């Protein structure tokens, strides 16, 4: 009754070729209240397909035990779609990249006896399996693969692998071919894909990823051309700008696929949402994930782009009966313009008309009329006569936003984190320095590392007044050097470079001294070859230099080691632990002073507007709303970049139209409105760095023209 196939020319749903329009929206990344409105909004928007990655280290935080509540309601947010009438795409992986901790890997996996990820390797391989089998088991239990009559038109095993085979070899190789087998083996009904991997056995067809897909082929004559990440921005990082790709460049790179034969594009991201929590996030990854999305961040339209894409889908259906039973056909128009005609028996026809020209307008004649094509440009003829619609010309108006407070500055209290000097007394030591996630396991952002450092009273630098030079070498990804209890240096990486090295004066006496550091991570690294075996912590080299002795290796003396915060092991982030301890108040109110947390009672504010925090009071932390994680905030972080000023047409990269240079990174942080009671709302932040959370305030968005 219900089957899905494929042929050479497209997806083939129920005896039916389509053309299907695709978007992705991450189930974690926003609330379930929030989903049936962004579907809606998919739906309105043109797209006839919703894709998702799964996110297997958010379904099992530990083996055996499952979470698929709230956020992570996998099989409600699938049926959510169907019930707006759209397909699914669902991309198992279970790696996954997604800009998402850890590639989406539970960091316990690591530890495994065995294991070794992405490659022939069978601790891994079982893990892999038992965990794709109880997604599409999830699946058909409620009948929700199309074959079944439900929405899922196809499933993507693996991410990306393509470029880390070449790296890998041969083993490489041997796990492509298996995960395609494996995944085919669970027999959903639908067809599988795997992007971006030129090798894929029949029957998986390979998709392409990136800005621009046309000249891009399947791996078989008998495989659909189908584009499975049509990136609308870039994601923002911590340090970095706000990345933003031009509507009408968009627009042209999906017209140019579907004018050369592609019949599945999928928007990525066409909503992006938020990193909540603290194992959302990869390596730098912000807390927002915007990706200049047709749907923002807060699941606004993001005008003018949303529009201009909803026009050229219309134009596309008006087309898609010409492109579904016939194939392109190339006319060159001119040195650099060309006619892609789509002309079936049946007499229906519809015509692409290119300009390639990033500088130039060029007036072409096609059948006997004149078309006006602007530089960059494609004009779209659903009945090969009159052009209605072209990628540059944009009829949606524009818009911006506007963020505006509501409510005002709430009553603070504060509770000073400790900052822990190790002794002779201590539970978790080591004869040297040990890799942070080992030690973690990614249970919080914070490792202590500790030691003690004898200084002889005969010392050269105490006859003087000199200070001797401390040197700590760190993988990353922040590092706060803590001497007899004072702060005396704070040093931080970026997504490239997240290495450390911290390198100054630091005055020791003579007897026992505390060396105290605190290694931060910032997300978990989720894309490269071996990517899972980099490191994080302060694994050194450490060294004490202007001694007596020349330098001394620090690395080579006894280590005490503490997890998390202490504010962490009593939860002041909910509402129970909170208020199971005792805060200052009024005037002694922490004020610009490290690992401090501050907590504040409010009311909602009324209206149907999204709402963010506005954190540029603040420095680098951590935020929850009744005991939910926010995410991350780190305000701190200064964007840099080169952010010219830039135009639609050439080709684009990920650089080229930057924006809010020399700001915050992320200054407003989203808060679901579904987080929120009427009153009584308990927000409490901690903060690492230093801030004034007086003026932290709620407040209210909407975007204008
Ligand atoms: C769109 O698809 C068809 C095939 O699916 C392409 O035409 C084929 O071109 C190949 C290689 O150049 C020929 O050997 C085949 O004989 C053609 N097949 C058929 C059935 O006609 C066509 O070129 C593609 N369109 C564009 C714009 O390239
Ligand atoms: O899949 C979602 C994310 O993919 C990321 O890039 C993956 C791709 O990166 C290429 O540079 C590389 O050649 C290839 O091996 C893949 O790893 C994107 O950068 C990211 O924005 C998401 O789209
Ligand atoms: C990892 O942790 C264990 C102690 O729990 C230790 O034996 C091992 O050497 C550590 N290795 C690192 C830090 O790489």
């Amino acid at each position: 009754e219900f089957s899905v196939s494929y042929d050479d020319r497209a997806i083939i749903i129920n005896g039916k070729r389509k053309i299907l329009i695709s978007g992705s929206i991450h189930y974690p990344r926003s609330t379930p209240q929030m989903w049936p409105d962004l579907i809606q909004k998919a739906k309105d928007g043109g797209l006839d397909v919703i894709e998702t990655y799964v996110f297997w280290n958010g379904h099992e935080p530990s083996p055996g035990k499952y979470n698929f509540e709230g956020r992570y309601d996998l099989v409600r947010f699938i049926k959510m779609v169907q019930r707006a009438g759209l397909y699914v795409n669902l991309r198992i992986g279970p790696y996954v990249c997604a800009e998402w901790n850890f590639g989406g890997f539970p960091v316990w996996l690591k530890y495994v006896p065995g294991m070794e990820f992405r490659t022939n390797n069978q601790p891994f391989k079982v893990a892999m399996q038992g965990f794709v089998q109880k997604i599409v088991n999830m699946m058909k239990s409620e009948n929700l693969f199309e074959s079944q009559g439900g929405p899922i038109i196809m499933a993507q095993i693996e991410n990306a692998y393509g470029p880390v085979e070449w790296e890998i070899g041969a083993p490489g190789k041997a796990y492509t071919k298996w995960a395609a087998q494996m995944a085919v083996g669970l027999k959903t009904g639908v067809p599988w894909i795997m992007c971006k991997q030129e090798d894929a056995p029949d029957p998986v067809i390979d998709t392409c990823n990136g800005f621009y897909c046309e000249g891009f082929r399947p791996n078989k004559p008998y495989k659909p051309k189908m584009w499975t990440e049509v990136w609308t921005g870039w994601y923002t990082k911590f340090g970095g700008p706000i990345p933003q790709r031009p509507a009408e460049d968009i627009a042209f790179s999906v017209a140019r696929f579907v004018q050369n034969n592609g019949s599945f594009f999928n928007y990525y991201m066409y909503h992006g949402g938020t990193n909540f929590g603290r194992t959302s996030s990869g390596l730098f990854i912000a807390t927002s994930y915007d990706y200049d999305a047709p749907l923002d961040e807060y699941g606004l339209l993001n005008e003018p782009k949303y529009g201009h894409l909803r026009d050229l889908h219309k134009a596309i259906k008006l087309s898609e009966p010409a492109l579904v039973s016939s194939y392109a056909a190339v006319t060159s128009l001119g040195s650099n313009q060309e006619a892609h005609v789509y002309r079936s028996k049946s007499g229906a026809c519809a015509a692409f008309l290119s300009n390639y020209d990033s500088r130039y307008s060029v007036k072409v004649t096609f059948q006997n009329r004149p078309y006006n094509l602007p530089p960059w440009s494609i004009s779209i003829l659903p009945d090969c006569k009159t052009a209605v619609y072209n990628t540059a010309q944009v009829n949606s108006q524009s818009s911006s936003i506007k963020m505006t407070p509501a409510g005002g500055g709430l009553s603070w209290q504060s509770y000073n984190e400790e900052t822990p000097t190790a002794d002779d007394s201590d539970t978790l030591t080591a004869n040297g320095l040990w890799e942070q996630k080992n030690v973690t396991r990614d249970s919080s952002d914070y490792l202590w590392y500790m030691t003690n450092v004898n200084i002889a009273s005969n010392e050269g630098f105490l006859k003087n007044g000199k200070d001797p030079y401390l040197t700590v070498m760190s993988a990353g990804h922040v590092l706060h050097v803590f001497v007899n209890g004072k702060l005396s240096g704070t040093v931080y990486g970026t997504l490239d470079n997240p290495k450390l090295t911290y390198s100054g004066n630091v005055k020791l006496r003579a007897g026992i001294n505390k060396i105290s550091l605190l290694s931060v991570s910032v997300g978990l690294p989720n894309v490269g070859v071996h990517y899972d075996t980099w490191n994080a912590g302060v694994l050194g080299p450490v060294t004490l230099s202007g001694l007596n002795e020349g330098s001394r290796n620090l690395a080579k003396q006894k280590w005490s080691y503490k997890v998390g915060l202490k504010g962490e092991s009593l939860s002041l982030h909910s509402l129970s632990g909170s208020s199971s301890v005792e805060w200052v108040r009024g005037s002694l109110m922490a004020q610009k002073q490290p690992l401090t947390w501050y907590k504040a009672t409010f009311n909602a504010p009324g209206g149907n507007d999204p709402l963010a925090l506005d954190m540029a009071s603040m420095g680098k932390g951590q935020i929850w709303i009744n005991g939910e994680g926010v995410g991350r905030h780190w305000p701190g972080y200064i964007a840099q970049g080169d952010c010219s000023k830039c135009s639609y047409a050439g080709t684009f990269n990920e650089k080229k139209c930057q924006t809010n240079c020399g700001q915050p990174s992320q200054r407003w942080y989203h808060v679901p409105r579904s987080w929120l009671k009427p009153s009584g709302n308990l927000l409490v932040v901690f903060e690492e760095w230093g801030g004034n959370p007086t003026g932290i305030s709620l407040v209210r968005r909407s975007r204008s023209a």
